[PDB]
């Protein structure tokens, strides 16, 4: 019969925040980037379609108040063009300005667009003043736009091709109103989650890919959202949050999350012979990182699949992959594989593994530096995951 009419907002596309100025311990300071009376226009793909939206921005790094003085949508029509007659206004409190306090974010008013799966849509913000922007998804896999003034109702952003980013500035979540029953399927993880060394602008990150799968079989009401970081460790801050510590955020506050995939963990293991010797792990606490993410998931009723570890022999011998951090890799598969608390394992690991090596990444898959798989390893990822599971 007739699906019940109450309308529920859903993630239809995210972004895990990162703050531009943390560093490694003995590491030097970095700076943030910053807009003074400047746009930004971002561009991204929605998984999930329906008849009204909202934005979350973040100042969840800043160290002082941010000013968005404008927020506008609308569909994209490639590069940094858009619609003009889908151009609308985002406003907060039914304010066209809002200011975010230094540690917070805000989703703001529903905007009356209608918007289908799979298609992407621009978001513009218009910096008057100053702004430092240390809140940020670093790697984006997708091309920003950086123009002087306010432009965010404009047909394209009027700036030289230098000015260009890659990350995203204060942006973190686009929901998507509808009456259809609907699942929300959050991936957490690092690069390999991020799409790190997947084609800019083309959408071939795994998660884009399993939307794919989804949508082809007829699933237009399965989203997945993408919660990677590049660099992203359990145990430690840098890359990112650490993900033990930004799990409740990305994950369990997902707007209608139903199913979570979670691989991480490579890093906690690569970062210690050089990068950070003063943050060696064990596999025991990596575990037990991994344990307390299950426990909180399954108390919210959200399925839980784990992905084991892909291989990684070749990348920087001796000053990222060592022999401690292989054996470490065996114990926490080993884990994966024979629990019985997660709703089920991906095992990545067995479908990018090189035939003659398994050990290392299979060539096909490799992007060249044996760590992060390239567009047909993305690929290979979102094909070996079972459908039925999202359901
Ligand atoms: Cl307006
Ligand atoms: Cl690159
Ligand atoms: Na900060
Ligand atoms: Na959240």
């Amino acid at each position: 019969g007739l699906v019940p009419r109450g309308s529920h907002m859903y993630a239809s596309w995210t972004a895990s925040m990162s703050d531009a100025t943390q560093v490694l311990p003995g590491a030097a300071p970095a700076a943030s980037q910053s807009f003074n009376n400047q746009t930004v226009r971002h561009v991204l793909r929605l998984s999930l379609g329906g008849n009204t939206l909202r934005v979350k921005v973040s100042n969840l790094f800043g160290k002082s108040p941010i000013t968005f003085t404008a927020v506008r949508v609308a569909k994209s029509t490639g590069q940094s063009n858009i619609d003009v007659s889908t151009d609308k206004s985002v406003t907060f409190n039914g304010q066209a300005s809002v200011t975010l306090e230094a540690g917070t974010e805000l989703v703001s008013d529903a905007v009356n667009l209608e918007v289908a799966p799979l298609t992407n849509i621009a978001v513009s913000m218009y910096f008057s003043s100053p702004t430092a922007m240390p809140t940020v998804h670093a790697l984006g896999v997708q091309t920003a736009f950086i123009g002087a003034g306010n432009q965010t109702a404009a047909t394209s952003i009027s700036a030289a091709a230098a000015d260009q980013s890659q990350s995203y500035y204060g942006l973190t979540a686009l929901e998507v109103s509808s009456i259809q029953k609907t699942n929300v399927v959050v991936t957490f993880g690092d690069a390999i989650t991020d799409g790190y060394k997947s084609t800019v602008d083309a959408s071939k990150r795994y998660p884009n890919q399993l939307d794919d799968r989804l949508k082809t079989a007829g699933f237009s009401r399965i989203g997945v959202v993408n919660q990677g970081i590049s660099g992203n460790r359990w145990l430690n801050d840098f890359s990112g949050p650490s993900g033990t510590s930004r799990f409740d955020r990305d994950v369990l506050n997902v707007t209608g999350i139903t199913h979570a995939i979670i691989l991480l963990g490579v890093n906690d293991l690569g970062f210690s012979a050089w990068l950070a010797p003063t943050q060696t792990v064990t596999a025991e606490q990596v575990i037990a990182a991994m344990t307390t993410a299950i426990v909180k998931a399954k108390a919210k009723g959200i399925k839980v699949f784990v992905g084991t570890i892909i291989p990684f022999k070749g990348a920087s011998m001796g000053y990222y992959y060592t022999d401690a951090a292989e054996a470490k890799r065996q114990t926490i598969n080993t884990f994966i594989r024979n629990s019985k608390e997660i709703d089920g394992v991906i095992d990545f690991a067995d479908a990018l593994k090189n035939p003659a090596d398994p050990l290392t990444i299979n060539p096909i898959y490799d992007s060249g530096d044996a760590l992060h798989p390239n567009d047909a390893g993305y690929e290979a990822m979102a094909a070996a995951i079972d459908l039925s599971k999202l359901q």
